[PDB]
């Protein structure tokens, strides 16, 4: 039994009073993590190599994930059961070093750690054949699934409230990885294709996106005792909404009161992303991100997002460091052309296992200052039946309402544990 | 710390579209399971030998069970807390070999693996004295509890809806096991007795069954590198409805909208079951089942079930095999005399941790075909207050409605992992 | 990976019929717990020392807790994510022997085992610095959080029902432990200060306690192969209601229908407690408790509690003992001056892992007798909206109702396990 995982927990305060506020720009899909995580998250993996004969082996792996509010000792919660898979390694005699796998799995996820952002991720129930040698790189193929909570009807209608039956979406990939291009630099290329999957006689809404494509190209360059990753992704239609490689094809979303409304995913997403971590001399490590994400949809409800962040670390002695994180977001509405923006400055003293920017457990004591200006938000006034602008981007002062977090600053402070193992 | 358990997970499709359909005959209590499990299910057990001195020890064991629908990554669910027991070996000097135990435990469950069917199983919160030597065999004695969600009233009434207080049931066993009866064959005999248990002044409905008996005789014969188990079980009254060891004595069941309704369970069950697994030379194995089950109740709502299945395995290499499963169900209604019937043909290719038909993990790729014809179903139209036929077996065409899955066929295909460790 | 925890589970009966009932005096905050636990409870901790260099290390710890009814095998439940923290030992250069920590944690909890009563407990989300050596003793410092489910309003109002927003409470610890004092004795002194913490513009109800103090002094004396603990605690205002070190500054509670009601906790608590465990020879051990707790509130709804209990254990042979527990509770109502009382006598035969009264795993077979006499209870008739006496102590016969459990007596029996590892 092999024990691995990730956990974060802590205690924080807000300068105006109360418990810790979390700062995320309205219309942005992520937040600069340092001193800006307001939840206790823990995911626990119990694995084992359960059989081995020479080079051939079977590995078993699980994951149970807990999310709680960090407000009380006794916090009851639904645990999320996220993995349960068997991996058969080097087991197909005419394909050396391949892994055959089936079950529920985190499958080759790619993230930007300082903003907590998975940019490519098709994790789920699935099966596949991974790490096929083609003599110049590695080829991996899987089939995986997600579902939309409704969006399908058992009869043809023009009323959206009939479309309440669950919609399975299947994703099929090809990943071609580890291609040597330049000395010290590698290329990874992926194509993910997704589609809604319907039982016979079942029907999606008219104009539903229904299927869609995602194309990923990543260059990874070894540099300065660390690396630079440069990522370009293009996606169409049913892959736009998630924007990570899981498909949503119905175009239907659900209210709290269980009314159904249209969110239609036709159009395209362009993502251009640079990130990495480097060491400068021996006393400084620095982690960084720059991203442009453009979502263009035929219903005009898309967003255009710029994110720029740097995280320099200074090392005083091997186990003790000072970390600063400076980030700036700009989010433009397609619908109105207005702009929401935020900058966050976090300064923290950190004790950690080993001397690296990546090495953890880490114990942090921090102070965060955040200044935002938001001039548009999403209309969620009333409910979907009541409101024709439900789920749509609108100005801050729209119709005498208040949308977005307006213009204000705030500052938070506290202490945090973070570990992976 | 000792890590043991069971898990199954996968991904599948249906030939007419959508996610994997699961095929079970209306009125049958089990399903032929190769390529016909649609659930991600895992049981995770953490044990330890906490104290050991000489021949004596205290073993501690737990079980946490997760069931999710295998449609997304983030699947939140209630975990079922199924075990937490302490087992004390050789602590009674004058009963050597014996185990005393108390707490929540899976106590000596007996199943047929290819249909996922427990035929003897009194598992629950309990306590007992296990594996006493009587010189010619082994004797084990326990007491366990189950409950029924209502069925008890605190006052004298003739109204069914007043019987909403929970009904505790006590189960007490005598298991006399491992007796040599012929060369290479052993006999096990069981008597399980159970009753409803009421708080003072409380009561069940007039004509409630209240208490009941289960009598089990099992012969285990070693043949052809495996075994044949031949099982005869007779049960009466409160034991009939649950059908495998736990008393249900109230006779009252509950609607979705929380209307109580009288089912009753007076009468008898006869189960005759033959099953096992054998090896037919080096390259061939087979597991097999034949079962007759007769449930006869004074309210006419019983069922008469015939089921028969075979599962040949062919070995190509020590770790790669082809599995065929052929199963047939026929279920006759006591109430109408009509018959529901289904046959299933599944062909699968699998990779497995060693040569044996019992070797796990196994990673499968499968294709399943199922043909059914159903002429009776259970009436669940409306609710118990507005429908007098609620929970009763009715013809397929009853009132011009549709009951049971009619006359149809379908096929499914996919990939699956099955593991115990 | 290190696997540790606590668990208890069993099966029992009541002499008048049914499952096992649990006996606790109306207005008492604990129950004499040998043969008087009706819950399957398990806490499962997975720890690991994940980095070690010289004296220094980082230790990671977890706790997930399950509490289920012990009525069936399949008991679904919300697990409580109680704890998840990292502890950095010997990291700080000029504070040798000190530990820094952050996350959800069980922090310095002191209990009386025979009544299951934590008398000092500030556990929760937090962070701290502990075991700072000051040469004559050790200093420990922490900050932890607890949160009330409502009690805060975002606008100015005199309406109690407008106070529905959560109220964060922050607790600040100073513990000075391990003082030399006398041959074979030692002393710990603690001061905990707690306060409600509000988001800007928000408010609590008029006259709400808002902040408060706990003052703890504990002397521990080594005596007769075991120990005595003598505890004096005094608390004021917001610390009184929880009574163990977590402030509740709102003064607001909620009924099932979600009507807010005022339970104001201004005033003071005095607790005097004596407990311990000793060996009176080779074959005789005993555990004991005596306590006086007086809660005096300005709304007259406090309670005045006397309790005393002894638990002698006779050892026949090293693994088998006979345990008796005799306890007496008396609770006086501040509001009425009436008295509720109970005496419980439990006799049990125990097998346990070793020859100490603290040795567990333990398997117990028991019989418990209890008589109670109750002259007052709490009014929970109707809702907080329609009953002006809601949540308040009233005579047993109030308006011809029945409040408290009257005069009665009963006996329970069965078997249970209790383990820690």
């Amino acid at each position: 039994v092999d024990f691995h995982g990730y956990a974060r927990s802590g205690i924080g305060w807000t300068g105006s009073g109360g418990e810790q506020q979390c700062f995320q720009t309205t219309g942005a899909q992520s937040k600069y993590r340092l001193g800006n995580e307001c939840e206790t998250y823990a995911e626990l993996k119990l694995g084992q190599e359960v059989w081995k004969e020479g080079d051939k082996s079977f590995y078993f792996d699980t994951n149970v994930a807990y999310s709680v509010a960090q407000q009380n000792d006794w916090e009851a919660t639904d645990p999320a059961f996220r993995e349960a898979n068997v991996q058969g390694k080097n087991l197909i005699e005419w394909l050396p070093g391949s892994t055959i796998w089936a079950g529920k799995r985190f499958y080759q996820r790619h993230d930007v750690h300082m903003i907590d952002f998975y940019y490519w991720d098709i994790s789920g129930p699935g099966a596949g054949l991974e790490n096929i040698d083609v003599g110049f790189g590695k080829l991996s193929l899987a089939a995986t699934r997600s579902s939309e909570a409704g969006g399908s009807s058992s009869f043809a209608s023009n009323n959206i409230y009939d479309y309440t039956n669950e919609t399975a979406n299947d994703v099929f990939d090809v990943r071609l990885a580890q291609m040597e291009i330049n000395p010290g630099g590698t290329l990874e290329l992926g194509v993910d294709y997704g589609r809604a999957n319907l039982r016979d006689n079942y029907r999606l809404v008219d104009g539903a996106s229904k299927d869609g494509w995602l194309f990923t190209a990543e260059h990874t360059q070894s540099v300065l005792k660390g690396f630079n990753k440069f990522v370009v992704q293009y996606a169409t239609d049913s892959m736009t909404s998630q924007g990570k490689g899981l498909s949503q094809g119905s175009g239907v979303a659900f209210d709290n009161e269980k009314f159904a409304y249209n969110i239609n995913n036709n159009g395209h997403m362009l993502r251009i992303l640079d990130h990495g971590a480097i060491s400068m001399g021996d006393n400084w490590d620095m982690m960084y991100v720059g991203m442009y994400q453009d979502i263009n949809w035929d219903n005009d409800n898309g967003t255009k997002w710029w994110t720029v962040g740097i995280r320099p670390m200074y090392k005083w002695t091997p186990i003790m460091s000072t970390v600063m994180e400076i980030g700036y977001d700009n989010v433009e509405s397609q619908r109105t052309g207005d702009k929401n923006n935020q900058y966050k400055i976090t300064l923290a003293q950190q004790w950690q296992a080993g001397d690296s920017i990546w090495s953890r457990p880490a114990i942090r004591v921090f102070a965060t200052y955040a200044k935002w200006d938001e001039k548009w938000g999403y209309d969620y006034t009333g409910n979907a039946d009541n409101n024709a602008n439900f789920g749509k981007a609108v100005p801050a002062d729209f119709n005498g309402g208040s949308f977005g977090r307006g213009d204000s600053d705030e500052w938070t402070f506290g202490a945090q544990m973070e570990i992976w193992w």
